[PDB]
């Protein structure tokens, strides 16, 4: 049997920050092989459980290695003899053989890795690129034709970033172009203008976790004001050429005591009025609403708090029919959740974050769930990345025109981009940059596509 | 046939700084494929557009093109495992000395291609390709690769007014390429939170490390020592240090000395006490190595400076490593006056300095035959390719400089490391202090 799973083994690996994470090989009869890493975050409530072992005299309490023995004396016999193209029912038999609705017994981590490393054993055999196999084998979608992915983080803020803006990721967005390699090439020539730019103003090139800066801006408007001069040094325009998201993280900055967004950072440092920047829900979504009127902003992820779904709602009524209302840690990726969101509308857009939900097929039933809502899935990386590629092989097979995996700087960022180049190149016509036709979810404003 | 070359291509992708480099693909009419991507810093000609329009001039389209329209139609038909062939050949298609025609980093992207995809074809891993197909060297048994890895960066690219450019840490206590990276995690890890208690920037440079605003190599070396022992372990016996002094940015050929221009113009250093004669520098590395675990020294004296070189090497080089990087350029030609001249102990290799694979392997034979070190190196600029980690195990070189504890154009060499130890089992051996077989380290430091 071509397919038949021979053996599997995992070992513990490191992500893009230097912490140990899980790698997972699977091999079949046939000799062919498939390899996978687990990205990690920088902990959520209802993601699936990351599995870290807790000793303070070993990897400051990050090692894995209790994950990576589930895979191997637990997942492991279980599915030798398996034919690996039976993705679902792999996938369904670690979920049934963890048996908490969460993955604590073996961890999310142990399972998402064989997940994975099944999946590419089996694009492997099959002799196709994984995109292909993914679409084709794993969801059944009959293409030949694929969508290739918009990408969206330059300046960071937030809870792991130095500086002392409140907002977590400032982004831009390629829109305007009509290629993969065309899109890249304005997001290397904007990154460096704004490279160029920060460091001309004395501000700190160094980068953050996703290949990005975290300089010392005042105020969300400076970061915005530098990104849009990027944009033009680079010789582009604001908006129709490139356009910026946002991912607020609100939940961050969301003081539960008082049911206000308090803008703690600026407060703190004396850059902001402690009154002033103490907002209600509505002053908030007003805040998001004369932000995309001042700036070319598209998209705004978690633009308030996880906790405040009938905020979220009246953001998604005030903002969503042209702005892209993303949800992250309102749904962490879990296809329960996410049906009830798009039963009250509480966005149009879910993130999508594979080891959020620990397998494949999960994942892939959240993917459906958005679609059929007419919803956008943004595929997702983890501040904590890989060299695996897997999230642009899902993206480009899922035709989900959208994917969110780091700046133009860090190899487990940069890497996505060039697997999407390789999709690309491979594709030749059957390829298709759809630019700002990628939004389904949304009417963008025509002042704003040009 | 199973190794003939059925199709060849290049493309442009992004390195690990978000520049152009050049991807190659190759094809061979069993169906195997092989790929390999270009990194980027006497050295062959890395061939760049320099066109305004278009990434700020760095665009690699010729160098593709060069590999589609004039190196690719020459290559089909021919058997992928002939590597000294195909790179014999590509050298004389290029026509110049230092690859300027074609550019190194388009031959080099062919080069390596082809000679994953002879290894994929061979159902082999590319560090056993290496080793017995291309070296001839019949191993079973491998030596694994001790890391030296940098995680404070001064000189030239470095936001702050340190001088010497790298400063590095090496694992030599580990038995094991997996303890090796725990003890290098870790004591990573404790560096960051050290950094972020005295106010230090903890973003990364280019290579994965930190470049804290810091006044004196010595405080780099300070908190390194500290960051050591937080971790749990011995700065010598446990972890030693590595320096890239890279004392070409920072030699004055008009005075023949050693100006320290970062530290005098930030008013850290008096201009005269820190010019300093080839003596004076030579004075104070050695004063480094006592005060400091110091193990190795790269670049400790300018590429202008030979007969430096070779007195560092006299004074210092019985016990500790003296690495020549732009002395030699990964060139056999200069390799072979270093090893006459006794300038070094040990040669850092850059695949994309001499620009193929087959010469690569001339200058790390040289090295061998001198009984010096290969240190097998990244650049500046990386890719997700984790060449170096094969050709360092094929080699047996038992040394290897990919980077610091973040940013996976580093990791993923580290990650290819645990792979492969964990793939060869009890014929892969960590060497630990006895990796060294170009010195006899002090026993005060290994003890």
């Amino acid at each position: 049997d071509l397919f038949k799973i021979a053996d599997l083994f995992a070992y513990q690996v490191f992500d893009s920050r230097g912490f140990p994470t899980v790698a997972c090989v699977v091999k079949l009869a046939s000799g062919h092989t498939g390899e996978a890493m687990v990205p990690s975050g920088a902990t959520g409530e209802k993601e699936a459980i990351e599995l870290r072992d807790g000793d303070p005299k070993a990897y400051f309490g990050k090692g894995v290695s209790q994950a990576v023995q589930n895979v191997n004396q637990t997942i492991a016999p279980k599915l030798i003899g398996l034919n690996a193209t039976d993705q679902a029912a792999i996938d369904a038999l670690m979920i049934q053989l963890d048996g908490t609705p969460n993955k604590a017994k073996l961890g999310a981590n142990a399972i998402l890795a064989v997940s994975l490393a099944v999946a590419k054993a089996a694009a492997s055999a099959q002799k196709t690129s994984l995109f292909k196999y993914l679409a084709n084998q794993v969801m059944g979608l009959n293409k030949t034709e694929f969508i290739l992915t918009v990408p969206m983080n330059v300046i960071n803020g937030g809870a792991h970033a130095d500086n002392n803006i409140d907002f977590q990721e400032f982004m831009i967005m390629p829109l305007g172009a009509n290629s993969m390699h065309q899109a890249l090439k304005m997001a290397s020539e904007t990154f460096h203008a704004l490279q160029k730019l920060l460091k001309q103003r004395g501000l700190n090139t160094n980068k953050g976790d996703e290949g990005g800066f975290a300089p010392n801006l005042k105020l969300a408007e400076e970061a915005l004001d530098l990104m849009v001069e990027a944009i033009k040094a680079a010789g582009y325009q604001p908006g129709s050429d490139i356009a910026i998201a946002l991912d607020v993280a609100a939940s961050e900055f969301y003081d539960d005591t008082t049911k206000r967004y308090v803008f703690k950072k600026g407060i703190k440092a004396k850059i902001l009025d402690e009154k002033e920047w103490s907002l209600t829900t509505a002053q908030m979504i007003a805040y998001l609403k004369k932000l995309t009127e001042q700036y070319p902003i598209i998209s705004i992820e978690d633009g308030l708090s996880e906790h405040d779904w009938e905020g979220m709602e009246t953001l998604t009524k005030t903002l969503g029919q042209h702005i892209q209302i993303v949800g992250d840690d309102l749904y962490c990726t879990n296809p329960a959740i996410a049906e009830k969101g798009v039963a009250h509308k509480a966005t149009n857009s879910i993130l999508i974050k594979l080891n959020q939900i620990g397998t494949l097929t999960e994942t892939i039933k959240a993917i459906n769930i958005a679609k059929d809502a007419n919803w956008s899935q943004v595929i997702s990386h983890r501040s904590g990345e890989t060299e695996d590629t897997t999230i642009a092989d899902l993206a480009v097979a899922a035709c989900t025109g959208q994917i969110k995996t780091g700046s133009m700087s860090r190899s487990e960022r940069i890497a996505k981009y060039n697997r999407l180049l390789q999709i690309e190149l491979e594709l030749g016509n059957n390829a298709k940059y759809l630019g700002w036709n990628t939004f389904k979810n949304i009417k963008p404003q025509k002042a704003l596509e040009h």
